[PDB]
């Protein structure tokens, strides 16, 4: 076929029983587009089995519950890894034991593992393909508050609250459409926003520990192994406050440092220059506008701080 | 009439200088609402002057630039109050100099100030009342990347990105169309979003120096005048961290208190619980769900904290 989505709705009526997974580590798309296919799917054949497995991160927990699949289930049923680049890095790894495997996702094309493989690498996220495949067999109707909740959840998180660059005028029209669901948007919205004040504090350290360049193009935080007893946190923790100086008028390129004891894994970002480049210099790697390193002290930290900074002087 | 909106573009099309006014304290919305107005007649009407007033707030400065009135053009021309509640909240004073008076606004009508009223009070934005006129008028085309910016930004910042419950369906659409114009929202959002670094050392203090119920639905800063001086800020910087424990888990209701010297000015903010009752208790007032009063110490400052906690007591 050329419509793959139908070749998907194919398949799908044809299974008393299909299970959707999701990539390792959840992300409220990852998420909502699995709880949104199946929730979908529930509503258009209660006389099937429809499931989600996966871990289950009680961070997302308020989006909705997973489903305890018995393995043995797999016998005659379709699996739908829906969002993941990467077959490896899917869930529960016993989807290939399943009668035929179809993949939904919007990460560049390079796994294309699953018989039908649809990826529209054009869309902000994978919760959008899914209004996209439901839109498409007019069950705008058939779908309610439940179903949409998740869905936008998806879109919100995956896009944060359209202000990411993937987020273009069909988002926004997809994202319109959900809310006119009855599910109150504002509350759901919150309840993902909400924060540990146990953090807090040390999140004020971050703040008043900084390291600007005259410009304010350059900005680093050293988390020394004290520091990380004082406020009591452990390395993984304050680990996740690097966008905590990301909104620094000026700031082109910043890094984020946190002792671990034997090696201080650095967690490199920046507003939009190649910095992965310096990252394999350092033994490091990732994306261009997000790397990681893990020196063996901050003497080298430094090191990495001036070819970083270098980076700044071929563009102005 | 019964379509005020022809009404309008009426006395526009009649009268060859029409300028634009907004409130006082500007904000994105009256801001992105008069430039938009404006960069909207200026496309269908090059053979007429539009001209913006106001003080012109340097925070806004890349939204755009006001214009210059020589108070005099006022003698045959249409005043357009664009967004404003009160007329006494109107920034330049001198509208009530021209011809006739025309408002446009999202706010409750009770001044109703100007010939022609038009209020969508279920409206998300001033911004948005006005994509609604110039889409009433079939001129989507004639609309340009430079007016969009304004109208988008403006509707942003109005609902904080689509996050606030004056959010709708039709304000995601109008966003969603914006976004169809040449203009990158990312950059637009993003120098809009930029912070002052000097300030963070202080909030990082707030963050350090909480005040949270057991039960985590009362939370409160006290900012002696001690800190005022040690961060070396003035009262009223310190005073634009209120929202900065807002997203608390669980947080019901909050107060920040700065010191000012021979009076500390609390601004007391809920999730949603009317709390402006209290506020009058102290001699203060407001809005239900965002009020402020200025005890003459700390000791007065607590009873105000048991006055508000005890509030909490009648839900649950
Ligand atoms: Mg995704
Ligand atoms: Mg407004």
């Amino acid at each position: 076929m050329v419509e793959i989505f139908n070749e998907i709705m194919q398949r799908v009526k044809e299974a008393e029983t299909i299970i959707i997974h999701r990539h390792v580590r959840p992300d409220p798309d990852a998420y909502g587009s699995q709880l949104g296919l199946k929730l979908y799917l529930e509503r258009k054949f209660p006389e099937k089995n429809i499931y989600a497995t996966g871990e289950a991160e009680p961070s997302l927990s308020f989006i909705g519950d997973l489903d305890e699949i018995d393995d043995s289930v797999y016998s005659d049923a379709l699996v739908i890894v829906c969002d993941t680049a990467n077959a490896p890095r899917i869930d529960d790894q016993r989807y290939l034991n399943g009668q035929s495997l179809i993949k939904i996702d919007h990460h560049p094309a390079t796994d294309q593992y699953g018989d039908v493989n649809f990826v529209n690498t054009e869309a902000s996220s994978t919760s959008e393909i899914i209004f996209d495949f439901i839109s498409h067999f007019n069950d705008l109707s058939i779908i309610d508050e439940h179903v949409a909740r998740v869905l936008y959840l998806g879109i919100v998180g995956d896009t944060g609250r359209f202000l990411f660059s993937n987020t273009s005028p069909h988002t926004m029209e997809v994202a319109s459409q959900l809310l006119a669901y009855p599910f109150n948007h504002n509350a759901e919205l919150n309840k993902m926003s909400e924060k540990d004040p146990k953090l807090m504090p040390f999140q004020g350290y971050v703040l008043q520990n900084f390291e600007l360049s005259d410009s304010h193009e350059y900005c680093q935080i050293k988390i020394t192994n004290d520091v990380l007893k004082q406020f009591d946190i452990q390395p993984n923790e304050a680990s996740q406050f690097v966008n905590t100086v990301a909104d620094i008028s000026g700031l082109k390129i910043w890094m984020f440092g946190v002792d671990e004891g034997d090696q201080i894994r650095c967690r490199i970002r920046s507003k939009g220059i190649t910095i992965n480049d310096v990252a394999n210099q350092f033994g490091g790697g990732g994306h261009p506008n997000a790397s990681g390193v893990s020196v063996y002290s901050w003497d080298e930290f430094e090191e990495l701080a001036q070819a970083l900074r270098q980076k700044l002087l071929e563009h102005h």
